[PDB]
Protein backbone atom coordinates (compact mmCIF):
# COMPACT_ATOMS: atom_id res chain seq x y z
CA UNK A 1 0.00 0.00 0.00
CA UNK A 2 2.62 2.68 0.96
CA UNK A 3 4.76 2.47 -2.19
CA UNK A 4 1.58 2.57 -4.32
CA UNK A 5 0.35 5.63 -2.39
CA UNK A 6 3.79 7.25 -2.92
CA UNK A 7 3.57 6.56 -6.61
CA UNK A 8 0.11 8.07 -6.65
CA UNK A 9 1.34 11.12 -4.77
CA UNK A 10 4.16 11.56 -7.26
CA UNK A 11 1.65 11.41 -10.12
CA UNK A 12 -0.45 14.14 -8.47
CA UNK A 13 2.60 16.25 -7.68
CA UNK A 14 4.13 16.17 -11.18
CA UNK A 15 7.78 15.39 -10.83
CA UNK A 16 10.02 13.09 -8.87
CA UNK A 17 9.71 12.19 -5.18
CA UNK A 18 12.43 10.22 -3.40
CA UNK A 19 11.50 8.63 -0.06
CA UNK A 20 13.22 6.33 2.33
CA UNK A 21 12.14 5.65 5.89
CA UNK A 22 13.35 3.23 8.52
CA UNK A 23 11.49 2.23 11.73
CA UNK A 24 14.42 1.46 14.07
CA UNK A 25 12.03 -0.71 16.25
CA UNK A 26 10.72 -3.11 13.68
CA UNK A 27 13.60 -2.61 11.25
CA UNK A 28 10.95 -2.11 8.56
CA UNK A 29 11.44 0.24 5.62
CA UNK A 30 9.42 2.25 3.10
CA UNK A 31 10.99 3.50 -0.11
CA UNK A 32 10.24 5.17 -3.45
CA UNK A 33 13.14 6.10 -5.75
CA UNK A 34 15.28 5.46 -2.69
CA UNK A 35 18.38 4.80 -4.76
CA UNK A 36 18.07 7.75 -7.09
CA UNK A 37 20.18 10.93 -6.87
CA UNK A 38 18.80 14.29 -5.78
CA UNK A 39 20.46 17.56 -4.84
CA UNK A 40 20.90 17.65 -1.09
CA UNK A 41 20.49 21.48 -1.04
CA UNK A 42 20.69 22.76 2.56
CA UNK A 43 20.23 19.28 4.05
CA UNK A 44 24.00 19.04 3.60
CA UNK A 45 24.36 21.49 6.52
CA UNK A 46 23.64 18.52 8.75
CA UNK A 47 26.95 16.99 7.59
CA UNK A 48 28.97 20.24 7.57
CA UNK A 49 28.06 20.72 11.25
CA UNK A 50 28.76 17.08 12.00
CA UNK A 51 32.16 17.42 10.34
CA UNK A 52 32.93 20.49 12.54
CA UNK A 53 31.89 18.48 15.60
CA UNK A 54 34.23 15.63 14.69
CA UNK A 55 37.04 18.12 13.80
CA UNK A 56 36.85 19.57 17.34
CA UNK A 57 38.30 16.30 18.63
CA UNK A 58 41.56 17.10 16.83
CA UNK A 59 41.41 20.93 17.34
CA UNK A 60 41.00 21.70 21.07
CA UNK A 61 38.65 24.68 21.62
CA UNK A 62 37.34 24.76 18.04
CA UNK A 63 33.67 25.42 19.02
CA UNK A 64 34.73 28.50 21.05
CA UNK A 65 36.90 30.01 18.34
CA UNK A 66 35.56 33.38 17.19
CA UNK A 67 35.32 33.81 13.45
CA UNK A 68 35.50 37.32 11.91
CA UNK A 69 33.92 37.95 8.58
CA UNK A 70 32.95 40.75 6.29
CA UNK A 71 30.10 42.22 4.30
CA UNK A 72 31.23 40.29 1.23
CA UNK A 73 30.50 37.10 3.16
CA UNK A 74 26.94 38.06 3.83
CA UNK A 75 24.43 36.44 1.52
CA UNK A 76 20.72 37.13 0.85
CA UNK A 77 19.65 34.50 3.38
CA UNK A 78 21.89 35.04 6.41
CA UNK A 79 19.36 35.75 9.14
CA UNK A 80 21.82 35.46 12.04
CA UNK A 81 25.26 36.16 10.57
CA UNK A 82 24.04 39.34 8.87
CA UNK A 83 23.55 40.86 12.33
CA UNK A 84 27.16 40.23 13.60
CA UNK A 85 29.51 41.35 10.84
CA UNK A 86 31.31 43.75 13.18
CA UNK A 87 31.79 41.42 16.10
CA UNK A 88 32.12 37.90 14.72
CA UNK A 89 30.52 34.66 15.88
CA UNK A 90 31.90 31.57 17.44
CA UNK A 91 32.04 28.29 15.59
CA UNK A 92 29.33 26.93 17.92
CA UNK A 93 27.11 29.93 17.20
CA UNK A 94 27.65 29.45 13.42
CA UNK A 95 26.60 25.75 13.76
CA UNK A 96 23.46 26.92 15.60
CA UNK A 97 22.53 29.43 12.98
CA UNK A 98 23.40 27.12 10.06
CA UNK A 99 21.11 24.34 11.37
CA UNK A 100 18.27 26.28 13.07
CA UNK A 101 17.92 29.00 10.50
CA UNK A 102 19.62 27.45 7.49
CA UNK A 103 21.97 30.48 7.52
CA UNK A 104 23.90 30.34 4.23
CA UNK A 105 26.77 32.56 5.28
CA UNK A 106 27.12 30.44 8.42
CA UNK A 107 27.47 27.35 6.27
CA UNK A 108 30.08 28.92 4.04
CA UNK A 109 32.10 30.07 7.06
CA UNK A 110 32.13 26.61 8.47
CA UNK A 111 33.14 25.08 5.12
CA UNK A 112 36.11 27.52 5.09
CA UNK A 113 36.99 26.50 8.68
CA UNK A 114 37.06 22.85 7.65
CA UNK A 115 39.20 23.55 4.59
CA UNK A 116 36.67 23.43 1.76
CA UNK A 117 33.68 21.46 0.51
CA UNK A 118 35.49 18.15 0.13
CA UNK A 119 36.29 18.05 3.87
CA UNK A 120 32.64 17.29 4.59
CA UNK A 121 32.84 14.62 1.95
CA UNK A 122 35.85 13.08 3.69
CA UNK A 123 33.81 13.06 6.83
CA UNK A 124 30.86 11.14 5.38
CA UNK A 125 33.31 8.80 3.62
CA UNK A 126 34.67 7.99 7.14
CA UNK A 127 31.16 6.88 8.15
CA UNK A 128 31.12 4.46 5.19
CA UNK A 129 29.08 6.70 2.84
CA UNK A 130 30.45 6.10 -0.68
CA UNK A 131 27.47 7.68 -2.41
CA UNK A 132 27.18 11.30 -1.33
CA UNK A 133 29.33 14.00 -2.83
CA UNK A 134 29.98 17.58 -1.79
CA UNK A 135 31.46 20.04 -4.29
CA UNK A 136 30.19 23.60 -3.95
CA UNK A 137 29.24 26.17 -1.36
CA UNK A 138 26.07 28.22 -0.79
CA UNK A 139 24.20 29.19 -2.88
CA UNK A 140 25.67 27.40 -5.95
CA UNK A 141 25.17 23.99 -4.32
CA UNK A 142 21.43 24.43 -4.91
CA UNK A 143 21.86 24.57 -8.74
CA UNK A 144 21.81 21.26 -10.61
CA UNK A 145 25.20 20.79 -12.32
CA UNK A 146 25.95 17.18 -13.27
CA UNK A 147 25.71 15.09 -10.06
CA UNK A 148 27.56 17.68 -7.91
CA UNK A 149 26.21 18.00 -4.35
CA UNK A 150 23.95 14.93 -4.56
CA UNK A 151 22.90 12.02 -2.43
CA UNK A 152 20.07 9.51 -2.36
CA UNK A 153 17.15 9.16 0.10
CA UNK A 154 18.47 5.90 1.46
CA UNK A 155 22.00 7.22 1.96
CA UNK A 156 20.77 10.32 3.77
CA UNK A 157 18.81 8.08 6.18
CA UNK A 158 21.80 5.85 6.83
CA UNK A 159 23.93 8.90 7.67
CA UNK A 160 21.24 10.58 9.83
CA UNK A 161 20.71 7.36 11.76
CA UNK A 162 24.44 6.99 12.31
CA UNK A 163 24.84 10.59 13.51
CA UNK A 164 21.68 11.20 15.57
CA UNK A 165 21.08 7.72 17.01
CA UNK A 166 24.40 5.84 16.83
CA UNK A 167 28.15 6.61 17.16
CA UNK A 168 29.03 8.70 14.17
CA UNK A 169 29.91 11.34 16.68
CA UNK A 170 30.96 11.27 20.38
CA UNK A 171 27.94 11.56 22.71
CA UNK A 172 28.31 15.28 23.36
CA UNK A 173 28.65 16.04 19.62
CA UNK A 174 25.59 13.82 18.98
CA UNK A 175 23.65 15.82 21.63
CA UNK A 176 24.75 19.17 20.17
CA UNK A 177 23.76 18.12 16.66
CA UNK A 178 20.52 16.51 17.73
CA UNK A 179 19.43 19.50 19.84
CA UNK A 180 20.07 21.91 16.97
CA UNK A 181 18.03 19.68 14.66
CA UNK A 182 15.17 19.34 17.22
CA UNK A 183 15.16 23.14 17.43
CA UNK A 184 15.03 23.76 13.63
CA UNK A 185 12.82 26.74 12.75
CA UNK A 186 12.44 26.12 8.97
CA UNK A 187 10.61 22.80 8.95
CA UNK A 188 7.12 23.52 10.23
CA UNK A 189 5.36 22.92 6.93
CA UNK A 190 7.43 19.84 5.96
CA UNK A 191 7.85 16.54 7.83
CA UNK A 192 6.77 18.20 11.10
CA UNK A 193 3.35 19.16 9.67
CA UNK A 194 2.43 15.49 9.46
CA UNK A 195 3.69 14.36 12.91
CA UNK A 196 1.31 14.21 15.87
CA UNK A 197 1.47 16.89 18.45
CA UNK A 198 3.95 16.44 21.19
CA UNK A 199 6.19 13.91 19.37
CA UNK A 200 9.76 15.20 19.11
CA UNK A 201 11.23 15.75 15.66
CA UNK A 202 14.77 16.53 14.61
CA UNK A 203 14.93 17.74 11.01
CA UNK A 204 16.83 19.69 8.37
CA UNK A 205 15.19 21.17 5.27
CA UNK A 206 16.54 22.12 1.92
CA UNK A 207 15.26 23.91 -1.17
CA UNK A 208 16.44 24.94 -4.57
CA UNK A 209 15.76 27.61 -7.15
CA UNK A 210 13.39 25.48 -9.25
CA UNK A 211 11.03 24.31 -6.54
CA UNK A 212 13.22 21.43 -5.31
CA UNK A 213 12.23 20.74 -1.70
CA UNK A 214 13.76 18.34 0.76
CA UNK A 215 13.53 17.33 4.43
CA UNK A 216 15.35 14.70 6.51
CA UNK A 217 14.26 13.81 10.02
CA UNK A 218 14.27 11.64 13.08
CA UNK A 219 10.93 11.25 14.80
CA UNK A 220 10.47 9.93 18.39
CA UNK A 221 6.96 8.54 18.97
CA UNK A 222 6.11 7.85 22.58
CA UNK A 223 6.78 4.37 23.84
CA UNK A 224 8.57 3.02 20.75
CA UNK A 225 11.85 3.30 18.81
CA UNK A 226 12.47 6.27 16.56
CA UNK A 227 11.85 6.58 12.84
CA UNK A 228 14.45 8.06 10.43
CA UNK A 229 13.36 9.35 7.08
CA UNK A 230 14.14 11.47 4.02
CA UNK A 231 11.81 13.01 1.47
CA UNK A 232 13.41 14.70 -1.55
CA UNK A 233 11.28 16.34 -4.25
CA UNK A 234 11.82 17.84 -7.71
CA UNK A 235 8.69 19.36 -9.39
CA UNK A 236 8.44 19.37 -13.15
CA UNK A 237 7.03 22.86 -12.71
CA UNK A 238 10.10 25.03 -11.71
CA UNK A 239 7.92 27.64 -10.03
CA UNK A 240 5.96 25.16 -7.97
CA UNK A 241 5.37 25.84 -4.29
CA UNK A 242 3.94 22.31 -3.76
CA UNK A 243 7.13 20.80 -2.39
CA UNK A 244 6.44 21.35 1.34
CA UNK A 245 2.80 20.03 1.34
CA UNK A 246 3.99 17.14 -0.80
CA UNK A 247 6.63 16.31 1.84
CA UNK A 248 3.92 16.40 4.54
CA UNK A 249 1.69 14.15 2.45
CA UNK A 250 4.48 11.65 1.95
CA UNK A 251 5.18 11.73 5.69
CA UNK A 252 1.57 10.91 6.47
CA UNK A 253 1.91 7.87 4.16
CA UNK A 254 5.05 6.81 5.92
CA UNK A 255 3.65 7.28 9.43
CA UNK A 256 0.59 5.25 8.53
CA UNK A 257 2.77 2.48 7.20
CA UNK A 258 4.65 2.48 10.53
CA UNK A 259 1.40 2.38 12.58
CA UNK A 260 1.77 6.00 13.76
Amino acid sequence: MAPDELASLEKDFGGRIGVYALDTGSGDTVGHRADERFLMCSTVKTFIVSAILRRRLSEPGLLDQRIQYTQSDVLEWAPITSQHVSTGMTVSELCDATLRYSDNTGANLLITQLGGPKETEKFVRSLGDNVTRMDRTEVQLNIPDGDLDTSTPQQLVANLRRLVLDEGLDSRGRDLLTDWLKRNTTGDQSIRAAVPAGWTVADKTGGGFKGETNDIAVIWPPGRAPIVMAVLTVPEDPTSTKGKPTIAAATRIVLRAFGA
